[PDB]
Parts: C-alpha cells; structure tokens; sequence
C-alpha cells in the first residue's frame, strides 16, 4: 500500500506571485490531508532547470509541508517539461533520495502552460502520471490536448484542466480511493 508521490510543479515566468503561492498551498494541502499515511512525498520545481525542493528522506524526517517548502524560490523562466519529467524519473525516484522500492510511483505534474522543450518521456511511462493544467493558457481544447502526452491513460482520468485549484475533486481523497 506504499505510495511514493512526486509533485513536479511549474515555476515559469507566467505565474503571478499569488498563482505560484497557490501552487505551493495546493501541494501543502494534499500532504496535510494525506499525512501519517503510507504516502511519502517529494517535490521538484521546474522552469528552465529542475530543483528537488525536498526529497522523500526530508519528508520522513520533518513531516511538515510548511517547513519542507519554506525555502522555495520561484524560478521565473521557461517550462521544460520533457527535461523535468525525465529528471524525476531518473534522479528523484531513487533509493538514494529515500524512495522505497516496494512503493507505487505517482507523479503529479502542475503546470500553467505548454512545454517549451521537446523529446520524449519514455523513462517515466510506467509511473502513474496526473497532469493539472491551470489557468488561461489552457482555454482552448487544442492547448489542453498538448498535455495528454505527459499523463497516464486515459486522459479523461489523468488530465485535469482547472480554472482554480478549488474546483479540483479533492486529490488526496481521489488518490487514496484509486491508487
Ligand atoms: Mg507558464
């Protein structure tokens, strides 16, 4: 029943300060609701570059989402989603970072725009992948559909297109129900 969950969250230049803070608050809320469970967490900010803001070992030690994220600095650059997902798959889901070999791997990708880079995410395909596309850049169907390649199948389950986070059916509950 162990789940190792990574939040992979956009820090691009398009995010207003309140919008970036709402992404932080969303991750904290999921963690608080899912705390003291078989879930362990890590979080990675991506924009141009990728930074593990806290790893699974950190999570087990402090178990305080506000302290784990207190040092995050909004990167304010690009949206290199291909590089970021590869980074998570190969550099974050590792025993050296506290990941548990027995656990089910889950990736929650949070983004406010289309990917600026290119390539493939072969190395991450066996991870259960949800993508949340937040805000105005996903107002047309075409834009939304560009996120399907990053998510598990079917997109009707794994791609979430949101005006705001409050409209999402509660993620901790849904994960505990389904994973
Ligand atoms: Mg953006």
């Amino acid at each position: 029943g162990n789940v190792d969950l990574v939040f992979l969250f956009d820090g691009s230049m398009s995010l207003q300060p309140d919008e970036f803070q709402k992404i932080l608050d969303f991750m904290k809320d999921v963690m608080k609701k899912c705390s003291n469970t078989s879930y362990q967490f890590a979080a990675v900010q991506f924009s141009t570059s990728y930074k593990t803001e806290f790893d699974f070992s950190d999570y087990v030690k402090r178990k305080d989402p506000d302290a784990l994220l207190k040092h995050v600095k909004h990167m304010l650059l690009l949206t290199n989603t291909f590089g970021a997902i590869n980074y998570v798959a190969t550099e974050v889901f590792r025993e050296e970072l506290g990941a548990r070999p027995d656990a089910t791997k889950v990736l929650i990708i949070i983004t406010d725009g289309e990917a600026t880079d290119s390539g493939n995410i072969d190395a991450a395909k066996d991870i259960i992948r949800y993508i949340i596309g937040i805000g105005k850049h996903f107002q047309t169907k075409e834009s939304q559909e560009t996120l399907h390649k990053f998510a598990s199948k079917p997109a009707s389950e794994f791609v979430k297109i949101l005006d705001t986070f409050e409209k999402l059916k509660d993620l901790c509950t849904e994960l505990q129900k389904k994973i």
